[PDB]
């Protein structure tokens, strides 16, 4: 009656897996970048722009025409720095499992790369338009209808997760009823334009938030200026037996139209 | 340590944005050009016609025959004048970010362009023939009957931006509930006809108002009179050195046929 | 300082305009033209027909078989005659815009041509065959069930302007919800067949009125019999210093067979 | 002045028309002819047909086995006659608008088609299986459950012109509501089938009647029985010059088979 | 004068038609032949089979299993005798129309094989699988329920004629409105498979019975015992001048798997 | 006289039948096999992970940067076993229809079997995203968003039967209505996908409860782990002169991933 | 022996001798034709004219000038018709000596002529300059002191036969003789003038009255508007065997000045 416990037994561990994030980017893909300020001296940049006159008028006879005068508008935007770190020390190093050193240098990339679309949707969100809609076509209608357009342009809306299926299920249920576009999209469960506006949904913005955008060729909603691109340096202290890693970026992030950009704020 | 604050930091300017209208021009290309008045003396114009005799009679063998006569009417119209003009300085033409003298030459035109449509539409405005709809397919017919029409014709319908979704959404709503072009026209966005007659959006006109039109071939409801075009002079002051740029158009807006356009007024 | 309220202000006038008919004339081409009167004496025309004998019957063996007749039938039609004529004078003719005498010359035609078409439809009016129904679908059948038929065959229906309406948003409305061809038709705003009998729109009928159709490939509702054709004459008076100018025209207009045609009464 | 009236009016005079039956004849098709009793003596025909003896039972062991026997049926039917006649005269002849003769003759056929037709419909009408229906698609269900058929067939029904309009009107209605089957059949408006039977229709039968048809290629519903077919003999009297037309049939009309026809009694 | 009452008319007749059966044969198919009992001594047939043992357990260090055991069951039936009878005197068939002993040969043998059937559906109708049900498509998936399937199936449903009509106006009627092949199965009036289950009507079932069937490919509910073929002998009787035929048949009729077939009630 | 019962009646046997399964296995497939515990000491596997960093954060001119650290995360998991048992006497072996001895080695061998599923079953229960819905669409709705997801991904689903048909009755009534999909549907009995998730029935399921899993290629919810095979060890009493059969197995069911299985509770 | 009284003497006639007008023409020579109206439609004229301007002033060196307007007025007159006919009969026109077509022909233009003169003369009459003189040097001269005149040649005197014999005896040795280049014989034989006033005799006038003139150049005191001119046409009446000649004038006599004519009256 031996048995275990009475025996010595070893421990057996699988191989180690590395980190991937748990949200995607979507706030990336829709900037443009500037590079006006690469390589030349000089940490702004200027916009400017003109001014309207006004319309024309009735002229009776023989009398004197007023006279007006053209204006100028300007706006500018300063470029920061944004950077991250971390310490390696040599006993962990050598006596560690795993390799440790790359998975530094990879998460360095990767929090840059988080910093970037941070920084572009705290942007994103700061615009003047908004409205209070709830999760149905109406609402999707009265959303649209502050744009004002009185022409075919395109449109993307950005939602949570949860308020894209109610959305789903409230289109699916009484506007398209008794098609085959009804029941193919039921029956596959994809999500698919509702109004000419494309459906995305991220895990980053939470319930009761979303944004809308009008998307034009040469009008872009967000501008990334850009300085100097991610570079990486490596040293090592003699006295403390350490390396040290850091990574460094320089970029700017600006709204550059609030027109084409509109605030959500979902209800029920 | 040196920093940015020691150094000298120049400026990076963007290049110039021109002005461009914010309100497209639709009524303009329905109007028909005439131009009798020009080169001629006199500011009037009139338009004669003529009228029916009547029917024919039983006559029996060895009878006399009745005589009958004829009529005309007439209507006449009046031209008008409409103006504008601006002044530059010396010192800002020679030192000045840009082209200002070919911004105002163009902004006079579009500002006389843009008053051109504003005169088009106010005389267009004042029919005889009135209706008031509510914005479904039903109040679309019943305007429709006041034409009293023997042959299928093209109308055309203006409306604001707001009445248009409110239209498409009653019409995809109770009229075509399980066709599938309701569902391509949902899911697409796109406003089509409705009844024969094409939808077409303008910024201009406000909430509740619209017009309806019916196209023929040879018989506008509009007509534009020309005595004169448009010009542009230009002269100097020689003593205070300064530049002045005028511009000038003599014109008439005229409702020709009243039968064609119904002023319709839309309430819920 | 000289200004055009001092100065002369000639008057300037566009071409004038000829008139045309403003209704047109659906019920002239329904009818068939017999041209046996032209060229030949006589101002009457007689149709001859046939009678039927009678159905067979038994009989017992060696009894007598009873003799029977072939009988006959007769109608006739006699020919009429309609007139007009206008005047007009000499200082009319050298102080008159335009042209009088070709537009006199014209409307003289016109009006005979109106004359016969409203003859043709009075001729029509006059049948036996009479219903009481109303503007939607079900009327249509009780109507078309006057009609008594056991083949396929097409039918014509002429109602006013307004009624057509009616009846297309019913059928729309009720019968016509979910399927293609509705929405097409909607869509479109085109007048189709509802039950194998087209839709013709006519503004002479009043609303409250209309008739209904049979098209025979041989057997015609109406005949025109005609023995002369339009002819005008001029003639000056050297008394007066007038001119005077005439046409007429022979024709008559017949109802040969009355089985063909209904009368309708449309009430709500 | 000289008239119409002093000169001589001849006479113009359309060509005849023959005389042509308004009836179609829908039962004479859906007969088998038998020619048995041509040629040969007698003017009976009989029918002969066995029975079925009876299902086995099941007996215990040692027992006796009962004994049945077979049966025997007959059926009969007798020939009858028709005829008709006419007489013409010479001088009738000699002085008579179109041919007299001709007419006579094909009057005379047409009236003993007329009366097989009406003796094959009287014949046809004396079916024992009788039925009350709604005239509506769960009447025809009814009317089809009396049949009590396992398999499928063919069927064949005639009613009046209004109760195939009620027919049609409420399947349209109610049974074919939304598919492009309806809608085809109320555009074009034919007739077709409801449950796998044709639709024709009879001047004939009055309204509130009508009959159901089972088509088998073997087994007829009805017969007719021909002991010689139809000729003419023409004979001439001396004394008063006239002229006499006979012919004479020999014939019988049979209801094969009960079970095939039903008779129809379509009440509000 | 001679007339046909004078005369002698001889007897005409027709060919002779046989019997033949009038309720179709649908149960005898369904069956699977079985021979073991034939040309070997012994009257019953038992099936034997084996059950579970039991599912495991977890048992800790050191521990005792415990043991089970398995066991099984039987089931047995008996087979029994079907026979049919006929006598025919001489003189009938010395001076008879027909051949009346050929009938008889044919009308045993039909006996017997209708008697065959009604056995089968007397043994297929006692099972322990019941539901009641209405005529609709849930009162069929309510009936479905019973299998307690997993993997897709076929299933066969017999009931009277009369309740197929019913099913298949309900299920037009509220389950296929606005589909094509609703319109298409309503038109051709055919019936067809519901919720997988193909709909097969038979005369021997009276209203208010019904059976539903799952067909597997090598296990039939059905099975058909057989001990010896169908055999007929005859004799002949001096005494009587008769003519005695006699047949003699021994089989049995069992349900082998009784999770195979549903009974099944209709109540409206 | 010499009947059945007089005589000897022997009994005659039909083939035995063995046993086997009647509810599928459905888990199984879903598992992962790992052998890394096999042929090496030890009872427990590790698996370890990474961690995140942090975002990156905004630094000013000429500052010190943090910096940061790394950790880890572990996991475990212990194997179990599993045992069956069975006694045969020596008196049934000598004397029993059939093999006695195969089958219980059969029976074994599926008893273990089932175990393993029915251990896969319980492993897969315990996970703690839960939820309660109804068997419906808009239920479905609700388990799918548990999980939370910004992707279109593969989905299963696994219920009992009885939910499985209410789920289609109500998907069929009240969603896919009036479309030819839903019609195919009803007709062919299928089911299919109703929002991305397939339809799996296991009779191993009671009413009231179910799973729905999420597909990934390289990431599986259920892990099955393995340390040994199935080893028949037999042995024979001499003092009751009887055989044990014994089965042995070690393994060990384990809850990979929490995130991919989400617990359903169906209640009305 | 044989005078002419006993033979035959015919009768001779001397040519025709045409009619001519007893009072000489006058007033038309004094009158300005104006051929505008001709060919155009219309039949009212218009006379437009300018004003002047202003004196001129000294400028000194350096000082501004003045600046000034012109005017204009407008006059009107409309036309009216006279006409005259004759008849002539056939036997007047087959045995009439001389041709009496010809002489109706001129007497027709000869009356109109006379006509438009007397027309003339009464419009003339129409002025608001009167006074009374005697048959004396002193009193024309007093008349003639009206005009204020700045050239003392140009006048006109038309005055009765016996008022110019007591004129000339006034002035025995003052008449300047009506020599040739004297009296310049503007009509016919205008002998001698006196205070250099031209004198012209006319019968029209009564005693007692008097016109006195002023010509100029280009300022006319009479203007004779023209719209179309004499024409002449024919026509025949076949019942009485007569012609019928008419002809028409279409003219318009205008008192342009008032300053240019005065009207005397003379006393004893």
């Amino acid at each position: 009656t031996t048995k275990l416990v009475d025996l010595v037994n070893p421990e057996v561990m699988a191989p180690i897996v590395s980190f991937e994030l748990s949200q995607a980017l979507r706030f990336t893909p829709l900037a443009q970048v500037d590079n006006t300020l690469t390589g030349t001296p000089g940490d702004t940049l200027t916009f400017p722009a003109f001014t309207y006159i006004g319309d024309a008028t009735d002229i009776a006879e023989g009398e004197a025409i007023p006279l007006d005068k053209i204006g100028t508008t300007t706006k500018e935007v300063k470029v920061k720095k944004a950077a991250k770190g971390t310490e390696i020390t040599d006993e962990a190093a050598l006596s560690g499992y795993g390799d440790p050193v790359g998975e530094s240098n990879k998460q360095l990339g990767l929090s840059l790369a988080n910093k970037v679309d941070n920084d572009l949707l705290t942007a994103a969100k700061e615009t003047t338009q908004k409205a209070t809609i709830e999760a149905t076509v109406e609402g999707l209608s009265t959303a649209l209808d502050v744009f004002n357009d009185e022409d075919g342009q395109g449109y993307v809306l950005i939602v949570s997760p949860l308020d894209a299926s109610k959305l789903r299920l409230s289109a699916g249920k009484e506007w398209l009823n008794g098609t085959e576009l009804g029941a193919e999209r039921l029956i596959s469960g994809s999500y698919g334009s509702l109004l000419g506006a494309e459906v995305i949904r991220s895990r980053k913005l939470a319930e009761g938030e979303g944004l809308l955008f009008k998307v034009v060729a040469n009008q872009p909603a967000l501008k990334l200026v850009s300085k100097r691109a991610v570079q990486v340096e490596t040293d090592r202290d003699i006295t403390r037996k350490v390396t040290i890693i850091t990574a460094d970026n320089h970029y700017a992030a600006y709204l550059y139209d609030e027109t084409k950009v509109i605030d959500l704020t979902i209800v029920k």
